[PDB]
């Protein structure tokens, strides 16, 4: 029967406080998902090029790839703000040390299929007849047979507002590209560079169609498509950021001259350099605090802005994101620059899209203009030619320092994970099916070792015109759309924090200049400006 | 299935006479509730100001606040005339001493969703296509997570007629306002007053959205949304008004000169003033009847027309409503001035809205031009400067008397509750969640100590146009409406009255000039002019 | 005590720690401590 409802809209985030501190954050989400029909039902391998990199010097501007455009649309839950309004994400940045991840279920219910029909009067008048008999095709890829494409790094998820109706995005995935871009040049001189994408190699062209991979449930207007409860197996995230560094690990040296006056303008003085004792990593006698004996370095000098070049094309090496120094650099420390849409933040007036250059606040980051390197003997009051200051060029290039090439990722390199980004970051991510797994993902903090949860493919079934369908490239169809609700349930599990100290830590407050970032205006303009995550401090040693 | 009915229209008020006098007034109500679609689905915080108070002297005319307009519409039962036609409320003002309150259930059934469609011919012609697949969102706030806003003090309830189809009103609630209106001035002089609403403070901005608070049941055209039977826990109201005053409490003094003639023009004479005896509250020897020994005062001199001023703004102190003196004053006694709509009373011709300045008839009220105050010694034939007559100004203001400032609410102040007002008054009310609860509410006579019954939020689900819904402030929609029935059941419990006296008391009759207030005219014009409540007298001591 | 539950959208005022507030929470070079007050009752609630 059509006139019977099939599901319940639900969006409350139940913080069900279990014993011993553990909580069970059951986060629901429900949005009307307005699906339009596919503009073409034929699968298309669209090679993409650009004339922008074909002129010399614009080789960062490299948009060329080979794209497999499918008519199927993807309903995506893999974004943080779908499940958490800022009132409930304030509760977790204030109070939770760890976040485990447990359950996940999707549900499409209460689909409304409609036929639009044009009448030929003096305005364009469109009549919305109701389809009682048409269907739409859903496909829960319960094995992840298809390439897992999360829409969070493109900000193409469902919109993070409950009342605003969202849109699902077209499923598409990378096909093999064999990129020719060399020679790599400067900007000033002209070169005979070749900017073509070549023919795809035979051994790797990987064409997944949706019909021959996942079984597809047709759904009439009284449907209820229930995904089974996916149980995660992830590492427990740690929301508590670490502040200790290699000038803060271990036991500090004792001081003989201790201050007498109030105010921190006066400083206590240690013992002499050659008179101190302990274990030490160099040859020289004087034990300063810079060259000390620290267990492992936190962070690592990434060779930054380093454009590697693989069969796919030129690409920048992703840096583990970490809190910058007191000098805001953010490029060798891996800043996030997340541009949203008008479903994801961004007060809906006539301006362009908001930006928010972000960082975490886990203090483990370095500065490129603050580092230096020396010769093998230590030699305080060092020789001009024995120490490599960052004023020195590399190969005669004055803007380029040693740290552009210098990598220090040794085995003893402790490192914090990716911060979860709000509301625009990604929640979970597919484990890279490689022989050597990466230790952490920069795209998402939760890593699924098992089969990741099924991405959901939704497409309108072809409602066909009376016209013939043999020996024709493109058929006519009845123009149509859909309005199906979508209910999720993402059950977290988190441990409450315990204050084991004296001074009160930084909590996510609400200032007088902050309520305008949290309240609607006279029009209805909403905004979801980010939250700098990982507020509770913790010790790394 | 759509073509099967789901509920029963029902409106009979069963007076089920139980034993020992108790009755169980089971009052049903059922009205067609015509819901229109929301004009916008975006939440809007609309600050309200007015230029009327910005000029000096109009500072009672203070309409400025900060309003949170939500697209959800509220179906309200909290009004008396929904449940009681005047034939059944005559039965309870004639015969019932107390009214307990027991049960309450709501039910939305038999919804009819329709699409309106415009055709472009020479008149505007509108075609009502039927939606078999669309839905409407209902939300029974079973915990009162949202701010409880009763529509009875704004006369925005369902209309009190069974056959006339009603309308639900848009749910909206007060946001924080920080009002600047000083200096408070007179009317004659001009001042440099500042009339602005300021920026809302950070610590208190309280933005409840409907989706993230209460789980929401989508309902197709064959729905039946049944609220569970809410069981009240209220004080038993007492419909019997009290007439005894401090010139009527206790034992009267005995008289020696008793009258001889027929007719009350001749009066019995008491003993002398200095010769009477008894307990007495002053120092002087003469025991008059004014200064007597009475257990507690009934009523209390409110400082009336007293505009207190809180973070919200200027507001008048609500006075406990009580029967005025023989001199009709009604302002220091808290009159009701209830203006209705054409669904709530008010013969539906071309006139403006009816008024009915009302009072209860519980005799405990005072008059401001009939009171006076004296010095500490009593001193009959009092000194000109020793007694404060209400001809005396306060601070040189001749119209303002001592009683404008004078409060006499002592601990021994007996007081009657709020009269229930018909048909326009409120039935129940939320307990003010404060540390010190108020003793009585002026808005409604029944007080719910527990969680109050769930207010019901109804909104049409978004029926969307083919046009895109990303990166757009305002989307187009199919214009639509709804016709859902709404059945309630408000089970009272009341005790029958017992006449323990000789003379017959005032019952609510029907005079020859009263049937026009109770009967329809040749057009169909109905009216629900009020009933002066609480007719049975009782003793207070 | 009962834990609070956030039943709303916008985040309420919590007792934070600003850059001009750590000097009210940390000892100095002498040993000077301080317990400047906290403005209490931060979570808002409705009275009706």
């Amino acid at each position: 029967g059509v006139g019977v409802s099939t599901g319940s809209f639900n969006n409350q985030t139940e913080f069900h406080y279990l014993g011993d501190g553990l909580v069970q954050i059951t986060a629901h989400a429900s949005r009307l998902v307005h699906l339009n029909m596919p503009e073409h039902e034929s699968y298309r391998r669209i090679n993409v090029l650009n004339s922008e990199a074909g002129v010399a010097g614009q080789m960062v501007q490299d948009d060329a790839h080979s794209q497999m455009v499918t008519p199927w649309s993807l309903v995506d839950a893999n974004a943080w703000g779908v499940w958490f309004n800022p009132g409930d994400w304030q509760l977790i940045t204030n109070n939770m040390t760890e976040l485990n991840l447990v359950s996940f279920e999707q549900e499409i219910f209460n689909v409304v299929l409609k036929t639009i029909t044009e009448s030929a009067t003096t305005p364009p008048t469109k009549i919305y007849n109701n389809d009682l008999t048409a269907s739409l095709m859903v496909a829960l890829d319960t094995n992840n047979t298809l390439p897992y494409t999360p829409a969070a790094p493109r900000s193409e998820t469902l919109g993070f507002y409950p009342w605003l109706p969202t849109k699902p995005t077209h499923y598409r995935y990378y096909m093999t590209c064999t990129r020719n871009l060399t020679p790599p040049t400067h900007t000033g001189q002209a070169g005979t560079i070749t900017n073509t994408i070549s023919a795809p190699t035979h051994s790797d062209v990987m064409f997944y169609t949706i019909e021959n991979a996942v079984p597809i449930h047709l759904l009439r207007t009284g449907d209820e498509f229930s995904t089974g409860t996916y149980y995660f197996d992830t590492k427990p995230l740690k929301m508590t950021h670490s502040w200790q560094t290699n000038r803060s690990l271990g036991l500090p040296p004792k001081l003989a001259t201790e201050p007498t006056t109030e105010g921190q303008q006066h400083t206590g003085t240690l013992k002499a350099a050659t008179d101190r004792e302990g274990i030490h990593q160099t040859i020289n006698n004087s034990y300063t605090e810079a060259t000390a004996l620290r267990p492992a370095q936190v962070g690592y000098n990434t060779p930054y802005m380093n454009f590697e070049y693989s069969d796919g094309g030129p690409f920048l090496t992703p840096i583990v994101p970490v809190y910058d120094t007191q000098y805001n650099a953010d490029e060798p420390n891996g800043a996030y620059r997340i541009t949203m849409g008008y479903q994801h933040g961004q007060i809906t007036t006539a301006t362009e899209l908001g930006r928010y250059t972000l960082n975490p606040i886990s203090k483990g980051g370095r500065a490129p203009n603050q580092e230096f390197n020396q010769s093998s003997p230590l030699q305080m009051e060092n020789t001009l030619n024995g120490t490599l200051l960052p004023t020195d060029p590399i190969g005669g290039k004055t803007d380029i320092h040693f740290t552009n090439t210098l990598n220090t990722y040794g085995p003893l390199t402790a490192l914090n994970n990716t911060p979860p980004i709000y509301p625009n970051g990604q929640i979970w991510d597919k484990e890279l099916d490689a022989d050597l797994k990466p230790r952490l993902h920069v795209t998402a903090p939760f890593v699924c070792k098992n089969n990741p949860p099924g991405q959901l493919f939704v497409k309108i079934a072809p409602n066909l015109t009376d016209d013939f369908n043999a020996d024709s490239p493109q058929q006519p169809r009845i123009i149509t759309y859909s309005n199906f609700w979508w209910k999720g349930t993402l059950t977290f599990t988190a441990r409450m924090r315990s204050s084991n100290m004296w001074n009160p830590i930084h909590q996510h407050t609400t200032t007088n200049d902050n309520i305008v970032n949290y309240m609607p205006s006279n029009i209805g303009g909403m905004r979801l400006y980010p939250e700098i995550p990982q507020l509770i401090p913790r010790k790394l040693y």
